[PDB]
């Protein structure tokens, strides 16, 4: 199988639970830990679940 996984651009770890996808930068995502630490705060992100 091919699976589409989300990798955090802050820490390169898995994004499980809620994902924070940048609405400006292409193909850019933070995990909840990196989002809470304030990385990449200069752009609006979309917060939604991460199956
Ligand atoms: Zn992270
Ligand atoms: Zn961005």
């Amino acid at each position: 199988k091919e699976e589409e996984d989300v990798i955090c651009d802050g820490c390169n770890g898995p994004v499980v639970g809620t994902r924070y996808k940048c609405s400006v930068c292409p193909d850019y995502d933070l995990c909840s830990v990196c989002e809470g630490k304030g990385l990449h705060r200069g752009h609006t992100k979309l917060a939604f679940p991460s199956p």
